[PDB]
């Protein structure tokens, strides 16, 4: 469960940033702190990955033993993740070069905890030069295990594989043509039904759309997501604006759409404001879509909870938190809607994305 880059992007096709939550350390910060501390760059000045907090691991405490004046009050300790900025998917160097850049800082924390434990980490540039680290938040510190002890267990400092997490952005346009390998696998998502794109068809023999296929395409991408909703909404006892899973005899057994098992249900994790794919159409085709996904719900779902669905992604509401809204595909000068993926589970598909200790 986390938060990925939320910045301007642009790519030709398409886009893949990874996540590895690490183990062997924490990053002790002040609370409230952002979750950005640092961040790591090739010598030639691409951005490669963030630093960051993950999960809140409890308050922290100073050891006694390295007492040196300062305050450390109401500070709380984290797990680390290292988060990728974005890159083209059929980039071997970007993508090799992010995988080499967290290995080899996992390096550099396995000698930081063991000679400089409970300090923050420095700026510093790698010994064969490829890798600077930028320190973007100085009032943190770096700490062995769990934070407790003045020193180590000795820990060689290892890319989790439990910790691993990718995120893919195609154009919104591409999702259902299975044009490209990974909108293939996109496709492959479990809550992905496919079948609503002839259904649409059907539906609309007599209606002169400006992209039939098109329309086909972000009918059966938002209702197979709307219907997704529904689904875990009714399966966990999910409370969706005026919806009330105990209306129905559900025992709420969730916190929002935002909670991890939530998240982990879908496997395949939109990122992306569904509101923003009606954008892709013209404003007569994206009326005729709209008016189509209502009763896709009402035949499968409650009128309470079929109307609620549908509002909260109309108004503009999330599948789990803060979107990824404003990436872009295509043309430099005439952009098209990029939508965003995160896989809860790196499959065998995306696994040489990652890095390997």
């Amino acid at each position: 469960t986390k938060a990925t880059p939320d910045f301007p992007t642009h790519f030709p096709k398409s886009s893949i940033g990874i996540e590895n939550e690490l183990a062997g350390l924490v990053v002790a910060m002040p609370a409230n702190s952002a979750q950005k501390f640092g961040y790591v760059k090739s010598a030639q000045g691409d951005a490669l990955f963030m630093l960051t907090k993950d999960m809140n691991q409890g308050s922290y405490q100073r050891p006694p033993s390295l007492q040196d004046g300062k305050n450390y009050q109401n500070w709380q300790t984290h797990t680390v993740e290292l988060v990728s900025y974005p890159c083209e998917m059929d980039d071997k160097a970007a993508v090799e070069t992010r995988k080499q850049a967290m290995l080899w800082l996992a390096t550099h924390f396995t000698t930081h905890i063991d000679q400089s434990n409970h300090q923050p980490l420095a700026p510093i540039q790698s010994e064969d030069g490829r890798f600077v680290i930028e320190i973007t938040n100085a009032k943190h510190v770096i700490a062995a295990g769990n934070g407790i002890s003045a020193e180590s267990q000795g820990q060689t400092i290892t890319m989790t594989p439990s910790g691993q997490q990718a995120t893919v952005g195609v154009a919104a346009k591409g999702f259902g043509t299975s044009a490209t390998p990974e909108l293939r696998l996109l496709e492959s998502a479990p809550w992905y039904q496919k079948s609503l794109k002839s259904q649409f068809a059907s539906l609309t023999s007599a209606e002169n759309l400006d992209d039939k296929e098109l329309a086909a395409n972000v009918f059966a991408y938002l209702t197979s997501i709307y219907l997704k909703t529904a689904e875990l909404a009714k399966k966990f006892g999910i409370y969706i604006n005026e919806w009330d899973p105990m209306s129905e005899q559900i025992t709420p057994n969730a916190n929002g759409l935002t909670d991890p098992k939530v998240k982990n249900a879908w496997e395949i994790l939109p990122r992306t404001k569904p509101s923003k794919i009606v954008e892709i159409l013209s404003k007569s085709d994206a009326k005729a879509v709209m008016k189509h996904i209502k009763p896709q719900l009402q035949s499968r779902y409650s009128e309470s909870l079929s109307k609620n669905v549908f509002q909260y992604f109309q108004d503009g509401g999330e599948v789990a938190g803060h979107g990824i809204n404003n990436a872009t595909v295509g043309d430099k000068h005439s952009p098209e809607l990029a939508i965003l993926f995160e896989f809860r589970t790196v499959p065998n598909e995306l696994q040489s994305y990652l890095p390997k200790t």
